[PDB]
């Protein structure tokens, strides 16, 4: 019962509400990796040197990767940032990411001292 155990407990709770129907409306395109090949995206991989996505942070928490929140929140950024990064900011999928960061910081913040 620890302090780290007690984040990452939070960390596992906000995951869980992530992959939840209540935010599957706007969730869905971060459930797996993208598909370059499948989407067309032939210059994905030489923008995005670090692809990331919910099912990857998923197998992490599985496997006791994390050591701390603040790993976990850095993988959750970075697929984020990957999405802004790529895409044009009016595209459906970055409003979506916008939609979901919103749900990720507020509860974030809420971390247990
Ligand atoms: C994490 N997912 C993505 O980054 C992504 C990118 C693109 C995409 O085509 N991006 C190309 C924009 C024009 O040229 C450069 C950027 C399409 C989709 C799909 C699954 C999609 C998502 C939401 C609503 C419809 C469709 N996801």
């Amino acid at each position: 019962m620890g302090k780290l155990s007690e984040q990452l407990k939070h960390c596992n709770g906000i995951l869980k509400e992530l992959l939840s129907k209540k935010h599957a409306a706007y969730a869905w395109p971060f459930y797996k990796p993208v598909d370059a090949s499948a989407l067309g995206l032939h210059d994905y991989h030489d923008i995005i040197k670090h692809p990331m996505d919910l099912s990857t942070v998923k197998r992490k928490m599985e496997n006791r990767d994390y050591r701390d929140a603040q790993e976990f929140a850095a993988d959750v950024r970075l697929m984020f940032s990957n999405c802004y990064k790529y895409n044009p900011p009016d595209h459906d999928v970055v409003a979506m990411a916008r939609k979901l960061q919103d749900v990720f910081e507020f509860r974030y913040a809420k971390m247990p001292d």
